[PDB]
């Protein structure tokens, strides 16, 4: 399960937890207005990776991409923290799991 | 295969949804007139993918990169949207699948 | 254990050394005040990776999350140096074993 | 084999194909004269890979260099479209196959 | 063993040639005096890996750093050409072989 770090940190905003969610596709698209980078899941839900074009935001989207990637490939399991104001809910913090 | 999401949005263009390809070769190029980056699948087809200088599409293009080694190295399979304009084919949205 | 290069660095400062920690989950998050990069260990200790804006510390911090990943990925075990001034502790160090 | 995409473009070229190439070495040196990236193949076979600081050949020379590491660590084949005209020959061309 | 290339470049320079090194620590330290990326052998050898700002020794010194951890990840050794002008010396180039 989520690191209590990571429920706490997620519990002080507006948006969801979602803990224990197998990705299994991760898509890059540049089409215009679908543009974006995704995750689906093995049920069918799928987030937006948030994107920053500066520091120091570069950094951690950078990282949630790596995190997906490194999901998708190993069948490791994610903890999310995703806004429901929009379509696809836009991830704001993950969390992946080895255990 | 392909998600609904993903075939939702290349239903939107002028692009073909190409679905459970196996990606083998993985090409870099940087002659003169065939300069660019490019995958061939298991029966032969040939993709070249996007690429783009600045933010925002230089995210997106660096992980189609990422995705098409990733495949060749993993025998995982993708999902493309791609433009039949050209040839080869442009990959506009790919993807990878578990 | 930590090599002792890596054990006398961290003796030179005010943090302090852990060795031996197994890390099992990597976090970024954007959010309002809780914006960075962590890790945590197989038993729950929480960490934070120095960010760096700028030339040459921003080399250091990329490895430091790249060290971090390899990690959670393999199970190889790290040694941190990491200063005790906020919480979580702030690495300033890190030291990846085989 | 080298895909016939792959062929096919070299053949417009000045350079040589060079297929089912087993890469064991990965170089990097920044030594006065001798500074670059470099392959070394199970025979002995020596090739420099292209470098380019400016895009959009920065973006395929790095896919140059990762398709070499990933051939090193997997023993993955290569063939390569690769100039005689100097020594160590230059690669213009890498095709990474499964 | 190193290839005779990689050999005969580090015997044009005044550093030394180590072979068959066995790496099973990388260290990213931030900290005052002691920033930097260093590697640990299996015998406790320390080396320092160069850093660069521009083109084109960032590339170099960027492939030295994936050359470092992937040797610690999967064990494969490495052959350095090292000065010994600096303690920890130097790297001034690096070989990994499978
Ligand atoms: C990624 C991120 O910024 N997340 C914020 C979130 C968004 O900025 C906001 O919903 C716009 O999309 O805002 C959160 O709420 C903030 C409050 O904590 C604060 O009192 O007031 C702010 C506006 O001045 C803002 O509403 C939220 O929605 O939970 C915090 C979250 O980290
Ligand atoms: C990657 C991308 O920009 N994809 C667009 C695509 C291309 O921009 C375009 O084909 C030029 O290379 O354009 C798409 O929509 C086109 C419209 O912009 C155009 O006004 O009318 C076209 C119909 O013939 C078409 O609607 C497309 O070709 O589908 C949208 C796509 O996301
Ligand atoms: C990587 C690259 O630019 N490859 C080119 C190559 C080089 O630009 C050139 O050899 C200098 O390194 O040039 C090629 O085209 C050549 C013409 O530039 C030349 O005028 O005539 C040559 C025939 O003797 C040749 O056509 C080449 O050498 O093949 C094209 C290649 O993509
Ligand atoms: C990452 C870093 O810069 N660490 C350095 C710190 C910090 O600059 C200050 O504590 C203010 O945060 O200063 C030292 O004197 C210390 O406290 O040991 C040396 C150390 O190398
Ligand atoms: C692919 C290619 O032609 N690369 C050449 C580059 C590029 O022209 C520039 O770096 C601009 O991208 O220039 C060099 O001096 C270099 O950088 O090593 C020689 C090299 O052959
Ligand atoms: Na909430
Ligand atoms: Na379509
Ligand atoms: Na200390
Ligand atoms: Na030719």
């Amino acid at each position: 399960g989520a690191s209590q770090f990571f429920k706490d940190n997620c519990n002080r905003t507006t948006a969801s937890l979602v803990e224990g969610v197998e990705l299994t596709k991760y898509i890059s698209d540049i089409n215009n207005n679908t543009d974006g980078m995704y995750v689906v899941s093995s049920t069918g839900g799928v987030w937006r990776i948030s994107r920053a074009k500066d520091y120091p935001d570069n950094v951690m989207t950078a990282e949630m991409r790596k995190i997906a990637m490194a999901a998708v490939l190993s069948g490791m399991r994610v903890n999310m923290c995703a806004s429901p104001a929009s379509s696809p809910n836009v991830i704001w913090a993950i969390e992946l799991e080895a255990e």
